[PDB]
């Protein structure tokens, strides 16, 4: 599936898309992403959605 990601934060910004088995592999997907950059934030997670977002 496609999953779609919204970047918020001072180090890392914008927006973009991962492509996983499921919602908990699509954010292991980017977690090496803000991890590597050094964001991080609160991790926010909606099924009524299904889109997930990062606030710093």
């Amino acid at each position: 599936m496609t999953f779609k990601l919204i970047i918020n934060g001072k180090t890392l910004k914008g927006e973009t898309t991962t492509e996983a088995v499921d919602a908990a592999t699509a954010e292991k997907v980017f977690k090496q992403y803000a991890n590597d950059n050094g964001l991080d934030g609160e991790w926010t997670y909606d099924d009524a959605t299904k889109t997930f977002t990062i606030t710093e």
